[PDB]
Formats: C-alpha cells, sequence, structure tokens
C-alpha cells in the first residue's frame, strides 16, 4: 500500500522484543519498504486461502500473542533478505528485488511452513510438535531459499535433486541462523520444534543418524514417500555441508574444516552456476568441485575438503 514508512515494536513468537519495519496508512502494516520491493506480511486468520489480509495494526505495537508469529514471520524476512544482499550480493529471491510475502496463522494446529510458488507460508503449530514455525530464523531462512531455489537451479521436488533441493534450503537457513547470531547451531527448527522437550530439533546437520537420517549415501532412502524422501536424503548432503565448514572424520575419512563464509560461497555459486532441475547427487558434487576451483583455484584446500566431505558420504 501507498504510505510513509514508520518503525513499530513488538515481541516475537519466544517472547523477544524487537523492532520491525512497517507502513502508516490510516493503520499500520506490516509492509517493509526498506528492503527491495518490500517485505509483506499476512494474516491468514487460521484459514487456508491466500495471502489473506495484509497485516493490519491500530498503533504500530505487536504485543499481543497473537502478532507474534507476524512480528516473526516479517523481521526474519528482513534478516534473510539482508544476508543474500550483504553476503552474496543477491538482490531478493529474483535476483530483481521481488517482493517478499508471508502469510502467518495458516490453517489450524498446522505443523509445517512452505514456498508455495509465490510466498512463504507459516502455520501456527499444535502447540505439542512445533509453536508458530516462523519462530525459527532457521524455518524462515529454509522457506525464502526454495524460493531462490526454484528461480535459479530450479531443482526438482522429488527424489535426488528434491534432496538436494532440501539440502540448499537447511544449509542457507543455517548460514542465515550463524549471520544473526543468536544462539546459531547445526540444528534445523530446534527453537520452534516439541516445545515440552528441550535439546531436541527436527533435523540435525551436523549427524544427521540422530533424528534417523541417512548420513551415507549407502544409508539412501529409494521409496516413494515425503517425494522420494526429499527431507530424509537431504541428511547426506547437509552432512557433507556440516563436514566442508566444520571438518571431522566421518567412517574413517577425514575432512579439514574451511568455515561457513566459504561453505557458504561454494554452494551459492554451485547452486546459481551450475545446479540444474535435475541434478543429482553426484552432479552436485562435480558443482561443488567447479565451484570451488572456481573462487579458490584447482590446487586449494578449499577444493580439497570439498572432495574429501564428498568422499566421507560416499559420493562419487
Ligand atoms: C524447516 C521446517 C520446519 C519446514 C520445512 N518445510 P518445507 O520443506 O518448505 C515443506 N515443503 C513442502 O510443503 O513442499 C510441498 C509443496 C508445497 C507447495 C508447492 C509445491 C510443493 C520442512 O522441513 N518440513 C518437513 C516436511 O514437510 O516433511
Ligand atoms: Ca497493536
Ligand atoms: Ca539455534
Ligand atoms: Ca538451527
Ligand atoms: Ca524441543
Ligand atoms: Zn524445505
Amino acid at each position: 500500500i501507498t504510505g510513509t514508512s514508520t518503525v513499530g515494536v513488538g515481541r516475537g513468537v519466544l517472547g523477544d522484543q524487537k523492532n520491525i519495519n512497517t507502513t502508516y496508512s490510516t493503520y499500520y502494516y506490516l509492509q517493509d519498504n526498506t528492503r527491495g520491493n518490500g517485505i509483506f506480511t499476512y494474516d491468514a486468520k487460521y484459514r487456508t486461502t491466500l495471502p489473506g489480509s495484509l497485516w493490519a495494526d491500530a498503533d504500530n505495537q505487536f504485543f499481543a500473542s497473537y502478532d507474534a508469529p507476524a512480528v516473526d514471520a516479517h523481521y526474519y524476512a528482513g534478516v534473510t533478505y539482508d544476508y543474500y544482499k550483504n553476503v552474496h550480493n543477491r538482490l531478493s529471491y529474483d535476483g530483481n528485488n521481488a517482493a517478499i510475502r508471508s502469510s502467518v496463522h495458516y490453517s489450524q494446529g498446522y505443523n509445517n511452513a512452505f514456498w508455495n510458488g509465490s510466498q512463504m507460508v507459516y502455520g501456527d503449530g499444535d502447540g505439542q510438535t512445533f509453536i508458530p514455525l516462523s519462530g525459527g530464523i532457521d524455518v524462515v531462512a529454509h522457506e525464502l531459499t526454495h524460493a531462490v531455489t526454484d528461480y535459479t537451479a530450479g531443482l526438482i521436488y522429488q527424489n535426488e535433486s528434491g534432496a538436494i533441493n532440501e539440502a540448499i534450503s537447511d544449509i542457507f537457513g543455517t548460514l542465515v541462523e550463524f549471520y544473526a547470531n543468536k544462539n546459531p547451531d547445526w540444528e534445523i527448527g530446534e527453537d520452534v520444534y516439541t516445545p515440552g522437550i528441550s535439546g531436541d530439533s527436527l533435523r540435525s546437520m551436523s549427524d544427521p543418524a540422530k533424528y534417523g537420517d541417512p548420513d551415507h549415501y549407502s544409508k539412501r532412502y529409494t521409496g516413494t514417500q515425503d517425494n522420494g524422501g526429499v527431507h530424509i536424503n537431504s541428511g547426506i548432503i547437509n552432512k557433507a555441508a556440516y563436514l566442508i565448514s566444520q571438518g571431522g572424520t566421518h567412517y574413517g575419512v577425514s575432512v579439514v574444516g574451511i568455515g561457513r563464509d566459504k561453505l557458504g560461497k561454494i554452494f551459492y555459486r554451485a547452486l546459481t552456476q551450475y545446479l540444474t532441475p535435475t541434478s543429482n547427487f553426484s552432479q552436485l558434487r562435480a558443482a561443488a568441485v567447479q565451484s570451488a576451483t572456481d573462487l579458490y583455484g584447482s590446487t586449494s584446500q578449499e577444493v580439497a575438503s570439498v572432495k574429501q566431505a564428498f568422499d566421507a558420504v560416499g559420493v562419487k
């Protein structure tokens, strides 16, 4: 909407206070004009029609329980925009500052979040498996990264390409979580998963097997559930990414870590210059090796480490 840029204040899902960019025209709307062509947050009102209504508030204060998922979706979309712009020189998900749209309060007891082809969508959870999912910065960045993937490599959402698609979202979700630097880790969704259980998460990149996911190509799932295991087999690539960054010895294969920034540069280049809609794991290995070669040179430690990591997870 047309209006003047303002700064509201509120509390997120975890009870933390933050400032948010809003727009004033009669009401204060969750419309952040400071980033690209805007970040817009909508109320789905417990229903499934999308996007719902642009979030309107009378006083620019967002401290109601109902406000919390909107505050975090809006704010963490901003952080994710900043990561892509500042770290990768990418302007929004399409590279041309497309408006970023999110809807919260989707459906009832909805234990998931997704990119629907046009926007991000967040359930509130059922209060047992999840609390409102926008409370996780890794979750928000995971969802926006699906949009980046769709506009770039275009990895088809099934089987190996789909598992790469998922891993790309977990990798950048995690790198955004480190960028914001609040309780960062290599776990996925820990901030909004199972409020009654401490110390767990939906997935782990450092040890995917902790939550039943494969950490070696020999353990890949090839059934039909979960689109051919896109959230399962992602563990193989998540493990490789973790090893590239942090190092370690996995099934006897030692990897020299090169750090998060270089992991991010290598995978961003692979995503945007080499991967295609049908890439499999072997082709991802080749893309990451080529990307590291471009950035650091054929004889570099970075290239050697990428090879070590894929060797470690059984991907040739
Ligand atoms: C980071 C998580 C908290 C949320 C994350 N959600 P996600 O991977 O975006 C869900 N994916 C999804 O719904 O894809 C199906 C789809 C939806 C809409 C259009 C096209 C395809 C997840 O791992 N979900 C688990 C699952 O769906 O099994
Ligand atoms: Ca208010
Ligand atoms: Ca964390
Ligand atoms: Ca995390
Ligand atoms: Ca938990
Ligand atoms: Zn996903």
